[PDB]
């Protein structure tokens, strides 16, 4: 499982290693989150099971150590062409979509969390840092 | 229930942006033209913990509570309402139909078959297939 192969992938393949079993899909979430860097003082968890709602075959959730908010990096699959990269406060809201990506974007997800980071750090708000994040995705 | 049909996935998402009283109106709004099969129990989500992914989010889930299913509605990662059935461990999964505009009758309908399938002893893979092919997936 490497970064092109994960980039080729389309959402029924992605949907097929998670039908294939629970050490399949371990496997592929790995592989996701080698190719991603967590920010520092940040934590980086995949879902094994349902814990993250079990929607998407792979699901990358990145928390700031304060945890008033945190990122899911969503996979292809049945609810989703695309890679979605969402960021959820705690409470619900605010909440939005900052960026999709048709393939795989390891860089670009990881420079986002950055900018996140950074972001959060200088004490921009979660309204300010969804706007700002939208417009770095293309969003 | 027609201000529900005819509300766009932007709106949806402007509910859940207005405030959290907004939301939990919207919430029980849709909550209240859905029928829960005999012992299941049904659930919104208030905050993030279903983990806010939709502006409205409903489970429903059997008292045993090997699988469950989520009724997810249009906003910003999802055009239109989808149905899933998540099983213990995140597999089996499927989403097992997709509404343009809030069926609710048909919500209703999906979760009484998937509640009589599993008392008549179905395996999950099986009512999955069987939901998918009732759901027009």
């Amino acid at each position: 499982l490497t970064l092109n192969v994960l980039q080729t992938m389309n959402a029924q393949e992605y949907e097929d290693i998670r039908a294939a079993g629970s050490d399949e899909r371990r496997e592929l979430t790995h592989a996701v989150m080698r190719e991603l860097d967590a920010p520092d003082n940040w934590t980086m968890n995949g879902e094994y099971g349902s814990e993250f709602g079990g929607f998407f075959p792979v699901q990358v959730r990145f928390t700031p150590a304060h945890e008033r908010f945190h990122l899911a990096l969503c996979s292809p699959g049945d609810v989703s062409q695309v890679w979605v990269l969402v960021l959820v406060n705690a409470g619900g809201e605010p909440f939005a979509v900052v960026q999709v990506q048709r393939r795989f974007a390891s860089e670009a997800v990881s420079h986002s969390l950055a900018l996140a980071a950074s972001l959060d750090t200088q004490g921009y708000s979660v309204n300010d840092i969804i706007h700002i994040l939208m417009a770095e995705g293309g969003q």
